[PDB]
């Protein structure tokens, strides 16, 4: 047998030679998420059944996209714990646990997950929650080499996405423009882990002479050197795309940091390259061209989200083109060689924009709804922080030119903060420079609000600029897509279940329910000439943990498994055991100015992974149904007494007193449960 794992440029440049593999992330360098196999097709998808299931270790987030090489499975869990399985029944091979520092766990700042790994001459490479870049054995499943990517240690800097491996360069980039950092990404050498380049994505000091074609273009587009402290933003926490023929990676830079323009650029500059797709050598790291989605970004609004590459009739003339469907809602159709921008559509309501001006290729402000730094109102906004689309991957079917995006019809409040944040030392909290996600408290209200949002799978025609059909989902944040030559799309769902649609006009034909929520993409490969198809299950993520009561409009728990299905397949589906019962509070407080202290630090230091207003999406632990023993050691527990579990120390943060502060606030928000809880009942 040939090394396991043996993929290099050619391989995967052929991949279509071995539709039976999985070789890159999006399986090829267009990542087009798209499997010329058609054993399962329309015609008996609904034959499918479960083949074999794995359990992961962690009941958090799942959001790796599974890679199958030669009979072998490289997939991942919460923390970057990497899994190789036997293909064809998931035997576990071997496992490798990189031991993501947990001391950093609180610099995540959207649970940890991580979307994958990637694979290269016998070797399987996994970005670290911690912010390392590691290599391993894919026969010894030993550590081949690592290296820590942080340009600072000082600064919040993760890594989640998968990395992409080009001309022998891993490539990877790091997530933390929540925290405040500045955005680039590095490549390093398949064999040693040497860094061959760097590629900043926003300007640092501006005293200094900018480094690099793309920074002396950057430099101009902003103002003062406030950001510099604040860091900038821009990181590429996520999709890479990549074109052999003309040598270009193509890199998704993020949000600004902090989001507000008046306190990062004086509200002046493009800020480049924040929000935009930018193309570089893929050998020297060099600038070539870039198309900023998002011009003086001040809404969160990422450009991270998935590219494809493809070739399609525009004008009557074939063009090789680069798609993507960023956060702020439009949809792009760019010339993948010049950056030309070939038509841009909204693929949902957006009120910070009037729309484009295809004259310039520049989106046309909406001031009155969206320039809260500039008017005196708290703009509700659509799409927020969670955009029209997030990571989850779409994908493209040539034998329909449709493009299907897991999209979200999310908003909320951007209020301007009047005085200059000053930046905080500790590094495992927040710090927008704005405020953001306010929401009602009670159980009503937030009902009510969750009404509002809702998910959906549109099947969009890049060139017509349609949607050829649509799938409504009750609630955001439902799985990546994958297309295959049976005129099929599949995808996973917030709410529970795997599903197979008619590819050509979105017909449900197959469904089973998944025991948890699938965000990840789904893949299908093959073994012995029989197809399978897998999804990675597991709730969580930054939806479920932050906005955690509405997040309950999905009605999952956590339950991270492998899932992998086959004609035939007979297998059972694994379960999570019941949510236990919520002990009864302690005796509630009469220091309402106590409460109120605490409500303010909870929603400044643990909103992100415990829930706004304390009310947990159900994967990580509810602050309102602690234990009589947990809230007798709430001071040890919160000064490092769960670091291994992830749960960050605040001993550098916060007073004893003020951690009293807190605890009465949640003592206070366990009796309003108590109050409610019906209310409660009526989210799924
Ligand atoms: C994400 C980086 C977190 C932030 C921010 C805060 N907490 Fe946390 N907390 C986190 C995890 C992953 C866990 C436990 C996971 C497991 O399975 O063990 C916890 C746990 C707690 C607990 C104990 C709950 C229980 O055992 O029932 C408490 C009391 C707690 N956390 C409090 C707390 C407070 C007050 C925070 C803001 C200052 C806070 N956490 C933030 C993860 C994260
Ligand atoms: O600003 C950043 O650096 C950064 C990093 C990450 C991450 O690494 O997961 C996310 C985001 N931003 C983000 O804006 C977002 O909406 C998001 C969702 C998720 C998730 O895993 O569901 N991660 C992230
Ligand atoms: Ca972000």
């Amino acid at each position: 047998a040939d090394i396991p794992a043996n993929v290099d440029g050619a391989r995967i440049i052929a991949a279509d030679k071995e539709p039976g593999n999985w070789m890159s992330t999006g399986r090829t360098y267009d990542e087009q998420r798209y499997s010329p196999l058609k054993q399962i097709s329309d015609q008996n998808v609904g034959q499918l059944g479960l083949a074999w299931s794995y359990k992961l270790d962690l009941d958090r987030g799942v959001e790796a996209t599974p890679i199958v090489v030669d009979g072998v499975m490289y997939t991942t869990g919460p923390f970057s714990v990497v899994y190789a399985l036997d293909a064809r029944d998931g035997r576990l091979i071997w496992k490798y646990d990189p031991q993501s520092d947990r001391h950093r766990a609180g610099e995540a700042c959207c649970d940890a997950v991580n979307r994958g790994v990637a694979v290269w001459k016998g070797k399987v490479y996994v970005g670290v929650l911690d912010g390392r870049l590691e290599a391993i054995d894919a026969k010894t499943g030993q550590r081949a080499w690592s290296v820590d990517t942080r340009a600072d240690h000082k600064r919040s800097y993760t890594i989640t996405g998968a990395p992409r491996v080009v001309n022998g360069k891993v490539v990877i980039g790091n997530g933390g423009a929540e925290f405040g950092v500045r955005g680039y990404v590095t490549a390093y050498d398949a064999e040693t882990g040497k860094e061959a380049w760097r590629f900043y994505t926003v300007p640092g000091d501006p005293k200094l002479p900018p480094e690099g074609k793309g920074m002396e273009i950057a430099a101009k587009t902003w103002f003062g050197d406030a950001y510099v402290e604040q860091g900038g933003g821009g990181t590429a926490w996520d999709s890479f795309a990549y074109d052999p023929e003309l040598n270009l990676l193509y890199i998704g830079v993020g949000n600004g940091s902090l989001w507000d323009p008046k306190w990062r650029s004086q509200a002046k500059g493009d800020n480049l390259f924040l929000s935009s797709i930018v193309a570089v050598n893929a050998d020297t790291g060099e600038y070539v061209w870039h198309y900023q989605t998002t011009p003086g970004d001040a809404w969160d609004y990422t450009a991270t989200q998935h590219m494809i590459l493809a070739e399609l009739p525009i004008d009557g003339k074939p063009r090789k083109v680069l798609m993507q469907a960023p956060k702020n809602g439009f949809f792009y159709v760019i010339d993948r060689a010049t950056g030309e921008l070939l038509s841009a559509k909204g693929i949902v309501p957006q009120s910070w924009t009037k729309g484009m001006d295809m004259k310039t290729g520049r989106p046309i402000l909406d001031e009155e709804n969206a320039a809260y730094w500039k008017n005196g109102k708290r703009n509700l906004v659509t799409p927020a922080f969670w955009g029209a689309h997030d990571w989850q991957p779409m994908s493209y079917n040539p034998d329909t030119g449709l493009v299907y995006i897991p999209a979200h019809i999310m908003s909320a409040y951007y209020e301007h903060i009047p005085e200059a944040p000053k930046r905080n030392p500790f590094k495992s909290m927040y710090q927008l420079g704005l405020r953001t996600g306010m929401m009602p408290e009670g159980a009503e209200g937030l009902l009510e609000m969750a009404k509002s949002w809702s998910g959906k799978l549109i099947a969009w025609d890049p060139v017509k600029q349609q949607a050829a059909w649509e799938v409504p989902y009750v609630t955001i944040f439902n799985g990546g897509t994958l297309s295959t030559a049976g005129n099929l799309v599949f995808e996973g769902s917030a709410d529970g279940r795997v599903i197979a649609y008619a590819a050509d006009t979105g017909e449900k034909l197959w469904e089973q329910p998944a025991a948890s929520g699938v965000m990840a993409a789904p893949v299908t490969y093959s073994v012995d000439g029989e197809q399978y198809v897998t999804f990675m299950a597991g709730w969580g993520g930054a939806f479920s943990t932050f906005a955690g009561a509405l997040s309950l409009r999905a009605g999952v728990q956590p339950y991270a498994q492998v899932l992998t299905y086959k004609l035939g397949g007979t297998a059972k589906l694994q379960e999570p055991a019941p949510r236990p019962d919520t002990p009864k509070p302690p005796a509630l407080s009469n220091d309402t100015a106590s409460i109120e202290a605490g409500a303010k630090l909870y929603d400044g230091y643990c909103s992100q992974c415990h829930g706004i207003h304390a009310v947990s999406g159900g994967v990580l632990p509810d602050l309102r149904k602690l234990t009589p023993e947990k809230h007798q050691m709430f001071l040890g527990i919160l000064f490092g007494g769960r670091v291994p579990d992830g749960m960050p120390s605040f001993a550098d943060a916060f007073t004893p007193e003020q951690v009293d502060q807190i605890h009465q606030y949640l003592i206070k928000r366990a009796h309003d449960l108590h109050q409610e809880g019906d209310t409660w009942k009526q989210f799924s």
